[PDB]
């Protein structure tokens, strides 16, 4: 939209374009509240190493087999693909902490129920570009930094969508979490349409992999610039840029964890109290109700008739095997806390997920990179692991033999009674919203983000920095006619919220088994060099009924 | 809201506050029928065994396995949970019968081709308490009832849902479907977070079944009173209580049955009519038309492309074996009438249901409870056993070969093409409307209660008789602290639906398999003493067309 | 006032003069909150043992000695008093926990950075009494419970507060915590004018313990009845009462701790920076600044001058012996935390306090007290051991003789420069308010309650049963005229507070070592009896900065 920015004015060479604003605002009105967040980054921007659109394939990835030995089983590891890559860089707000710092967020989550997304907006000021020059030669060496006043800056952003959007904070291409720290982009690129198809059944006894198809499409190839599609702006030192409001059409997400199952939810079995300390309830024998098979005289609770049924198996990690190679079809989220014993096993079972990050993205060390795995310990209640069902003939009064009953038998048993829930909010590293796929039949749910997009996502906001080429251009020359420049820039955004109101549903006091505990907090802080971790909360933190 | 009630003022002792009307009124208007239905019960009510609040656990119940013999197939027997007890005595409308009687419930499925809940209403009145007074020893042993003027009845409704729902009429826990007999009530008990798994592949050879986790989870446990979450109303004998108008958000149930399957429904196969008696027709060989897959020259039926699939293949009888213990997922509601060949095989696997009841509930024996067991025989069409299904690797022309062939896979049929149906209404003893559970994905239908309230449920009436205590308040006592008391008083609540007209589809006259046949008539009709049964009739009675 | 009650209209045997609400309601706009407490309770009451007013002294109590094996330390296990014994009955509403439960606390204390107190009221309804009537010997022995339904209770309230104010809460004599059990009240009584005075200095080695003067003074004796005093009311069964408004002037208590010191407090030293890791900061040594006294060289941040100084010393455990005996003159609260080693040794000398409650105020168990010991951990920042401190005859930059250097000299370092906090609220045991006593300095802080009423306090609620008199009345009879008799009856209270909103300060995520720990959860929730304990929460819970 070209724009302003922050609150200077800024005309010319000489006078600012914006200020900084990274503070977070809340607004308590009755049961509703506005979380603010304005979040202000400094941004460090190169030259794109090719001034050209670029459509290419890869290879397979480390770890992907060159034989049998594995049988196929880390054909998993294929990270083959074909992409094309554009010039341009991104700028992705998408995810928390952009936002929010780790006060904010347990701000959010003690004080409201739900949230939702309300408002997006975006500026960039502040435009320094610089070209880099080198005078000397060994020892000599001297690099001068020397300001480019008339250097352009590019700008484009999408309130159309009309470029492939794939700003979904996935390998967390994202403005970092650290108000203070730069942030360096990464240059845009999307997918092309290419085949990928592992045959894992294939050879004499089906036990051995085999490539099938792999190439680029290039018949139904798609190629889309940025150029031919939106609008983009020209800014030298003195201009700004601003995005204008955007308003999301989303659905609130809901801040607590469900630990109820349909074991835990309608009516009670008939139970005669105790008297005594120590004592257990006894479940009374003849009672009258409904039970599901023609079973009539064990009225046990488990085979009580329920309106509807709280979760749903699923042959767990599923791996697709579709065009574009092997993918994981998740399954739902729910936690493996009810079935571990061992702590040294690790049961991945839930539909968990694991964050690769690093230092401006809340890890306390360069040069590696810290790991987390959200393994959704409150979200019992769904807990289903397939191999733990059963299914029997027939419901009755008699116990089934041994050929009436089955077990792991990987079953997806999402239905038309279940109720489900989504993962939520992972707070420092997950995305926040997402773009809806356009199919005939749109998802219900989405297995991370926790807002869907009814119509657009927020524009994909990409920059990039206009040529400087030298005296001579040749058209056999590529970055040897081009000036080594580089800008620095501020971003600054607005993302408004609206909660609902969390008040006490209960008598006792609420625990916490999250971050809160101390004697951990030596990191999460800074130490003598200024180096600390962003902690891991859930959108989903105090518990509540489900039913 | 505390209220009025009846037809009466009733100011102080000696007049009544209220009348008694059981009447049910049929309206018809074009092409809407509005039932109003009154209920009245007379209620019994005694002290709550304990003043305090309990959380406790319980054993198995009866037939949980002690050992191995069965392998864990009967650890579907388990009842084990977890609850508190709140002193709270629940009066439950939720059922049909505490409405409707035989002959209504006739009515309106006749006339009625759907129904829908409209409002509710509530009230109490004309409260009697009493305590008992015993003088005497052995034989000298004498009971005197006295009134006691200046006690108090204690009524919370939830009009705000706060309270854990857990009135679904499962386990028969409702006002009495006889007008002139009196109802004691039951004191009202929710789960509290507890986990239960059992391993049942535990072992070597996996046969084996193992307790993992049985506890009740006390850090994230939710203890929630009646005191500090409504307001509670105090009632004297010259005082009435009314609950307010509550209207339903909800929609219609289909009050005919489904006889058509894919093979009924849409375009019938060119065919060569009869021109003679005891003659078929003949199914053209050469026609032209959509089928599956590469399939050409055979034109049968079984391969017709269509739009939908009524019906979907389940798990049937599927054990759930989650945290709180295993459930049953179940499946769609279906009758295998098509498949039955022996009468005294008793085939369970059409999501059938069984009524455990009594003698208010509409059996006609005391000291015993009857059974019905409802096995939807009416709703062939959606019938599909799982076992009975195959597939088949390619639709061709040729017949697959053996190893091309599956038989007996027990797979989940559900997806987007699928059309299916709801129970209904089950007359007597099944639960009206039903409460939606809070989650990101809310459940598509019930597996039994035949309206699913959008908004909240109707609002929990919980009544509870205040403590008389003795001179002497001893923190030690507890029911020898208090005075024995009782009170009875008088329910009353009107419930309104709104039908749509039933006109003949047909030319043929309808004919019915259910209960107007005769000879079976001396039972649903009182005896010398008194006792009679309330017959079964379906809210899907009628057949009609699906497409 | 006399009044109305509750919902209730009442008029009359028969119709209930009010109903019971416990909630509590939270409504938040903009800065502010308000906080509107209900708390309703359902009291029993006795005959008064006497219809007299008595004056008495007693004993010295338990453990006080009778001779001086101890030398007179154990003088401080005086009980000894004089009171009058008046034959009414106190209500007391001031504790924190009749208002809020624990969810509602920590509600509280999360959302709020301070609170103040803004009105108060109160009601009596729903009159119940009773005589008991013994019929039988020793097995024939019966008991028969009548309504006396033209019997009076008897109601006094203080607005003009000319009655010796003594509900203070300390001795917990207060309604009890737990909304669903029974109140019983004790009878109110006040001191009058004695003389204990303990000589401790006595004998000859001065080691020795002597009473000096012990009596009851007559003849400056005030003795204030609450018949001449008060406007009585007087009240049946179909009678309610209400206190009217009362409004609460006084000063916001401040929901968080302090942890700073005068060394936590203004400008850092100067200070080198490490630049690397496990490396720490080098003080400056040459700087410039104001030191203390003649002292130059070094310039160490420990004699650097300060505008103020936060705590101050006391002569800890201070016993007072004046006119009624020792008693203990309190000094600063703190925290012992910095100072302690062991855990086994206990120090008690940060003006530490211990509540003894029993099972209506928190305890989970009847016929034994529960005990806690508030010793204010977080207070750190105040913490002055006397003993620990110093002083020497000059600052300058020579270090002193060892006769120009002292230690453990237990002096009063309370001044004009000092900044003190008090303790703040003790949720479940402590008081609320308390009364300014009337002399011409008042005091400036309050070693417990936190909120100081500045004009007068709530009016003491006194109830009374009037007696029942049989026909034969004698002069000489006391409880052999008078009928066996008691009462049950509501009361329900109003109380309102205005919080101020507590936003983050803070980048990194607030911590927690108070309640919300799990684990320890299994108390603090009912049990299968229904026992459980209130937990302990200070009002000063989250970290913030003095200056």
């Amino acid at each position: 939209k070209a724009g302003g920015g922050g609150g200077g004015g800024g005309s010319g060479v000489g006078h600012s374009t914006g200020n900084y604003n990274n503070r977070t605002e809340f607004y308590y009105h009755g049961d509703e509240v506005t979380i603010v967040c304005h979040s202000s980054r400094h941004i460090h921007l190169n030259m794109s190493e090719s001034e050209e659109y670029k459509i290419y394939d890869t290879d397979r990835g480390p770890r992907f087999p060159t034989d049998q030995t594995l049988q196929g089983r880390d054909t998993i590891n294929d990270s083959y693909h074909a992409q094309v890559e554009t010039p341009w860089f991104l700028i992705n707000p998408n995810s928390w902490g952009t936002w929010m710092n780790p006060a904010d967020f347990q701000q959010l989550t003690t004080t409201c129920r739900e949230v939702t997304l309300e408002h997006l907006d975006q500026t960039l000021d502040n435009i320094v570009i610089k070209t880099v020059s080198k005078q000397g030669s060994g020892a000599e060496e001297t690099t001068q930094y020397n300001n480019d006043l008339t250097a352009l800056l590019q700008v484009a952003l999408d309130k159309s969508n009309q470029l492939p959007w794939v700003a979904d904070n996935m390998y967390l291409d994202s403005l970092g979490y650290i108000p203070w720290r730069p942030c360096k982009l990464k240059q845009y690129s999307y997918h092309v349409n290419f085949w990928n198809t592992i045959d894992i059944i294939s050879g004499p006894q089906q036990n051995q992999w085999q490539q099938v198809k792999k190439e680029i499409r290039w018949d139904d190839l798609q190629f889309t610039p940025i150029e031919t599609t939106t609008e983009i702006d020209l800014l030298r030192t003195g201009d700004s840029w601003t995005s204008g409001p955007y308003k999301f059409n989303t659905k609130p997400t809901q801040l607590s964890y469900h630990w109820q199952s349909t074991r835990h939810t309608g009516s009670v079995h008939p139970t005669d109290p105790p008297n005594a300390i120590g004592q257990q309830g006894q479940n009374i024998r003849d009672i009258n109700g409904w039970q599901w098979g023609d079973r009539s005289d064990p009225m046990s609770a488990a085979t009580r008739v329920s309106n509807f049924h709280i979760g749903y198996s699923w042959p767990e990690w599923r791996i697709h095997y579709g065009s574009g190679g092997p993918a994981i079809n998740p399954g739902a989220p729910f936690s493996q806390a009810p079935w571990s014993t061992d702590p040294q096993v690790r049961l991945t079972q839930g539909a968990s997920e694991k964050a690769i990050f690093d230092y401006n993205h809340g890890d306390d060390d360069p040069a590696h990179r810290d790991q987390w795995w959200q393994n959704n310990l409150p979200i019992t209640g769904q807990t289903n692991w397939a191999p733990k069902n059963a299914h029997q003939a027939n419901l009755s009064s008699n116990v089934p033999s041994r050929q009436e009953f089955w077990t792991q038998d990987y079953h997806n048993t999402f239905g038309p009674f279940t109720a489900v829930d989504d993962v939520g909010i992972q707070y420092p590293w997950g995305a926040i919203w997402t773009k809806t796929p356009d199919t005939t039949h749109k998802p219900m749910m989405s297995a991370h983000a926790p807002f869907i997009c009814k119509d657009g996502p927020p524009g994909q906001l990409l920059v990039k920095l206009a040529p400087n080429y030298t005296e001579n251009l040749q058209t056999d020359g590529l970055g040897n006619n081009r000036i080594v420049t580089y800008a620095t820039f501020w971003w600054t955004g607005k993302l408004i919220l609206k909660g609902k109101l969390r008040l006490p549903r209960q008598f006792n006091l609420y625990n916490l088994p999250g971050r809160p505990r101390g004697t951990e907090a030596k990191k999460f802080l800074p130490n003598e060099i200024g180096h600390f971790e962003l902690p891991f909360m859930p959108g989903r933190c105090m518990p509540n009924y489900t039913m």
